[PDB]
């Protein structure tokens, strides 16, 4: 048991530590897209987020990771990722939608939408007109699954 819970908490820091660097990523990109703006730098190029793409895609496709994750609110960075960009652009496809598929895949609840902010993102995908219509589609089916609870 006390074995059981040092194996729960390393599975806890492990995800805490990718939450953290999912949130380093994000802040880079961000503060290097400001220095574009500020600059018109065109060598300045924000990849953070995507270099650090297929590891945030393994660990959100493992079965077994999927209570720690949860559990850890990890989908409150998958929400910093998915918003829009100082310059005016949206993360890349790739983003979009690697994320979009493992949160269909993911058993995400109400508490964790509340305590992420996820909703709030993904409804703006729905509607935006800078987002391709196949993901406006997925973010919709996202929505339908997640309200359904509520409102059927």
């Amino acid at each position: 048991d006390p074995f059981t819970d040092d194996l729960e908490q390393y599975l806890d820091e492990k995800i805490l530590r990718l939450k953290d660097e999912m949130n380093i990523a994000a802040q880079l990109d961000i503060d290097t897209l400001n220095k574009r703006i500020e600059t018109g730098d065109t060598s300045l190029i924000a990849m953070q987020k995507v270099k650090l793409l297929p590891k945030v895609v393994s660990v959100l496709s493992k079965a077994n990771l999927a209570d720690t994750i949860l559990d850890n609110n990890l989908l409150q960075s998958v929400r910093i990722w998915l918003e829009p960009l100082p310059d005016g652009s949206l993360p890349s496809f790739e983003i979009q939608k690697s994320l979009f598929a493992a949160l269909n895949d993911l058993p995400v609840k109400t508490e964790h939408l509340k305590e992420s902010g996820l909703g709030r993102v993904v409804i703006f995908y729905t509607k935006s007109k800078r987002v391709e219509a196949q993901l406006a589609r997925l973010a919709e089916k996202l929505i339908a699954e997640w309200t359904r609870p509520i409102i059927g």
